[PDB]
């Protein structure tokens, strides 16, 4: 998508994973002043984004949204307004059909023009598109429809589709986006994070600036994973550029979850000059490595221990891009700490847990 937006994987936070339709004004506005006082938002996580069960479930008169009136009383543009002075942007959720997902709100399918209109007359710089309740219309119209009405009213709103990977988005979905969801939902558990990162791997070739695989929202810090989990989790969707929303509750996260979020060596991976995604490159029996180019020669490698037992894992020159005469010297970023390497490198990694390391070329 040419619109001068998501030139490199959006950052940000959503209220859908640990919030879902229980989300409310006084919860957006506390989330922005923790992004910053946390540090995150200095990091690039700006975007504030609220998904499903903001508005009210009938449109007025006018034919327009209205902010639910029990929980956003002050409305969008306001909270616009408030997450805008932190130095921050605001996401908003509709769907391409007649409601969303949750049957709580109206969706946008032939008030598209109007909803466009809307949200940059409120100050929203993000858009999350949904596709429940179709009414028996193709993924393409649906969505030919608000990527029109974005491209002439929304100018400076995020496009992010998400309609679970239907009909292969990685192929089209760069001409009408700037990210699409690849898969159905994540969860937060290790069986569905990893087949996230899984079916995800397998539309690298298309990502680049502009136009990101999604392979959804970083369950980071919920509860439902190890810390092991959790930084596998968030190197692999780093190395992916996949888009890095938060999806904890930032207001009250351990130094743990904070840790593995504020790691800005793995966030400047994803956050690369070059916007090449990193993919799957060995997988031995659970043991695997992942890698992709960086800008100035360097590469971006993971590796993965997907299996219970601690385990060797060796990533080899070969695969990772370099020749085997080439030198370099090896930053392992969550230990901060460089070494010399050559050939290739091996690691003792834990279970579920991974080394992630950038390489400089000598
Ligand atoms: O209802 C809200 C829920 O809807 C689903 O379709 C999306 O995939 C989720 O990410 C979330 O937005
Ligand atoms: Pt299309």
């Amino acid at each position: 998508f040419e619109n001068g937006l998501g030139r490199t994987p959006q950052m940000g936070w959503n209220s859908w994973n640990h919030f879902y339709c229980g989300i409310n004004e006084q919860i957006i506005r506390e989330t922005a002043d923790a992004l910053v006082n946390t540090g995150l938002a200095k990091l690039g996580y700006q975007y504030v984004n609220i998904d499903d069960c903001w508005a009210e479930y009938s449109r007025d008169s006018q034919g327009n949204f209205v902010p639910n009136r029990q929980t956003f009383p002050s409305g969008i543009k306001a909270l616009a307004d408030y997450v805008h002075a932190k130095g921050l942007k605001l996401g908003i959720y509709s769907d391409a059909g007649s409601q969303t997902c949750s049957n709580k709100m109206p969706g946008s399918l032939d008030h598209e023009e109007q909803d466009v209109k809307t949200f940059a007359s409120w100050g929203v710089d993000y858009l999350k598109y949904d596709n429940c309740n179709d009414a028996g219309r193709s993924v393409m119209e649906r969505y030919t429809r608000m990527s029109n009405a974005m491209k002439t009213y929304g100018k400076n709103i995020f496009f992010s589709l998400c309609e679970w990977g239907k009909e292969n988005p990685a192929t089209w979905a760069g001409r009408m986006g700037n990210s699409w969801r690849t898969t159905g939902d994540i969860a937060d558990n290790w069986g569905s994070m990893t087949s996230r990162a899984d079916e995800n791997d397998q539309w690298a070739a298309y990502a680049g600036p502009g136009g990101w695989n999604d392979p959804d929202m970083l369950e980071v810090g919920n509860g439902g994973m190890s810390e092991a989990e959790y930084r596998s989790h968030f190197s692999i969707w780093a190395l992916a550029k996949a888009p890095l929303l938060i999806g904890c509750d930032v207001r009250s996260m351990s130094q743990q979850t904070k840790n593995i979020l504020s790691n800005s060596e793995v966030i400047a991976v994803n956050q690369d000059s070059l916007g090449v995604q990193g993919k799957k490159v060995q997988s031995d029996n659970g043991l695997e490595v992942w890698a992709g180019p960086l800008s100035n020669n360097r590469k971006a490698v993971v590796l993965w221990n997907r299996q219970s037992y601690q385990a060797t894992i060796t990533a080899h020159w070969s695969n990772i891009g370099l020749a085997g005469s080439v030198a370099v010297t090896a930053r392992d970023l969550w230990a901060h700490s460089s070494f010399a390497a050559q050939g290739q490198i091996s690691a003792s990694v834990a279970p579920h847990d991974c080394k992630m390391y950038v390489l400089t070329p000598n």
